[PDB]
């Protein structure tokens, strides 16, 4: 994902929309925010399985990315928690037990629908519906959210067409929000420009 | 996709294994040939028909990656036909979509790709195996390989909707692989060379 002059949003990008027969259920911002960590909860899960099952089949640099990208949902769940938290003090994110694991090349497929369908499909939806209810904060949240998902699923299909050719790099993961960069060539996030200093290795 | 020091096959590779929960409908491998064409042949009338949206869309780059993946369905169907043409000379390729705003038609196309990279074309090249036809394990490779190029070429167009450049999709003569930009010497998955492509 190239920097652009100012980062990514709804007023100034354009791979945004919602796929038009969606398989999303939409409510209330508030009930979205609460829906879209419960999906990165289970997110977070699977990646977590994906990356154990890849290191044991020999694949560590596919194990790093799947923990990079369960470290990017965590991220994403931080930033939807802190909104929900401001308006439900007493709301309690949730726990989901852990999902099997399959060859890594399929759960690299599962990886990259489930970002497919996340950044298309889910955080769009929540997108439209925060911006019909004027909520600037939940249109933010779920925005970077969405850029950081269709970079995910960019990685993992890299990773599936490259599963035999694995190399030294090493995917940098953005502090504040899911970008992940493979390799040392970029210089800022191209989704909230903080340098490539603070971002984390693995 | 790298350059392997060896050509991938589903002997050497480990991305050959199908989904669980399959979509696809199994029979002879000449029926699976010719399942592959029809797809093949809703594929491309669909990338053509997202190349057209994309040059009215003010994406000219996108349609050009529309195009050259419309061509290398197009190659994929040239290769399946050959072999279904030699176990049934008469055969008939069949005819055939609604296009959307482009962001969409790219992951239309990615998902279509991932469908065929992990799901149909894996579940050919199994059957395939089985019935001993080494014709068609490698034509069902060689297209399954490029299937899953094509899906991070549309992601990667996608991720980048907004930020064009002016890199050319060099084709290859003789499989569906797609390079953006000059970057490379030969294709990963039949080796040819460079010069042998054509831009788009
Ligand atoms: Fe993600
Ligand atoms: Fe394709
Ligand atoms: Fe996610
Ligand atoms: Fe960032
Ligand atoms: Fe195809
Ligand atoms: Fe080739």
């Amino acid at each position: 994902m190239k920097v652009r002059a100012q980062v990514p949003t709804v007023k100034n990008a354009t791979n945004f929309n919602m796929v038009a027969d969606s398989k999303t259920a939409v409510g209330s911002t508030l009930e979205n925010l609460k829906a879209a960590i419960a999906g990165e909860t289970g997110a977070h899960a699977k990646y977590t399985a994906f990356a154990k099952a890849a290191r044991e089949q020999g694949y560590e640099q596919i194990a790093r990315l799947f923990e990079a990208t369960a470290a990017a949902e965590l991220i994403h769940i931080g930033l939807e928690y802190a909104l929900v938290a401001e308006m439900e003090p007493g709301y309690e994110k949730p726990t989901v037990a852990a999902p099997s694991a399959y060859s890594c090349d399929l759960n690299l497929i599962s990886g990259a629908n489930g970002e497919i369908y996340e950044t298309s499909d889910m955080y769009p939806a929540f997108i439209r519906k925060a911006q019909e209810e004027g909520n600037s904060k939940a249109v933010h949240v779920f925005t970077r959210a969405k850029l950081a998902e269709s970079v995910h699923a960019e990685r993992y299909l890299a990773a599936y067409n490259d599963i035999d050719a694995p190399d030294d790099d090493k995917f940098h993961l953005c502090p504040i929000c899911g970008y992940i960069h493979k390799g040392e060539d970029f210089e800022k996030c191209p989704i909230c420009f903080r340098p490539k200093d603070t971002f984390t290795a693995y």
